[PDB]
This record gives C-alpha cells, structure tokens and sequence, in this order.
C-alpha cells in the first residue's frame, strides 16, 4: 500500500472536483469554485487483507486549486462502491 504517482487528466480532475464540493457542502473553507487539480497526484491501495491482494479501496492526495486557492484534499474511493468520502481538505497549503 504505497503511495503512486497518477496523472492529472479527467479521472483526476474530477476527483479535484469531488473534493471542493465536498469542501463546499462541509462549510469550513468558505464557498470554493473548482479550478484544476494540479500535479502531483498521488493514489494508495487500501487493502482487504494485509499480504492478500484484494482491493478495499484507494486513497487520492490532490492539490486542488479552487477560488484561486490551492488545497490539499485527501479522499477515500472504495473498491466496489467506487464511493468517495472527502478525509481531508486543508489549506491554503504551500505549493507542491
């Protein structure tokens, strides 16, 4: 379960996106409008099992710029479900 680099095209940006309105709904970072998700992305395998392979989920770091602002938000996506949890948005963080 080590962290991965990812790429910033669409799957991530959405995931960026995901986040700031998560962050929006939560109410603590005032309103936000999603720009971009910037590099670097970074993705962890959560797994059902330590030293099994099946997958329970993943966890995404982003640094996400939204309102002109750059934040760090770290989501949960489950394996099945594909449902993502906002764990983290904290910023504005230095930049990456």
């Amino acid at each position: 379960g080590e962290w991965e680099e990812i790429d910033i095209g669409p799957f991530t940006q959405n995931l960026g996106k995901f986040a700031v309105d998560e962050a929006n709904k939560r109410g603590q970072y005032g309103r936000l409008t999603f720009n971009k998700v910037i590099r670097p992305c970074m993705k962890k395998t959560i797994y059902e099992n330590e030293g099994f392979r099946e997958i329970k989920g993943y966890e995404y770091q982003l640094y996400v710029i939204a309102s002109d602002k750059l934040f760090r938000a770290d989501i949960s996506e489950d394996y099945k479900t594909r449902r993502r949890k906002l764990l983290r948005f904290e910023g504005p963080v230095p930049p990456p």
